[PDB]
Parts: structure tokens; C-alpha cells; sequence
């Protein structure tokens, strides 16, 4: 029913930055997290 929230993308570029996506907010189909929350995520930090 409910898809993951994590990305196969999202994980390697979250690894990459060493963020997690339970810091960001997921925008996608049911809130899941997506390139613009991980991207907008790190524009801040």
C-alpha cells in the first residue's frame, strides 16, 4: 500500500552528503522523499 519513503537515488545522494532522509521532508506520491527535498535539504545546511 504504502511505497518506501527512501529512494534507491535519494539513498546514495543522501550517503554521499552523510544526511538521512529522516531529517528531510518527502514531497512525493504519499510523502515520500525526493531529489528536491534532498537537494533543498543541503541548500539550507
Amino acid at each position: 500500500q504504502n511505497n518506501d519513503a527512501l529512494s534507491p537515488a535519494i539513498r546514495r545522494l543522501l550517503a554521499e552528503h552523510n544526511l538521512d532522509a529522516s531529517a528531510i521532508k518527502g514531497t512525493g506520491v504519499g510523502g515520500r522523499l525526493t531529489r528536491e527535498d534532498v537537494e533543498k535539504h543541503l541548500a539550507k545546511a
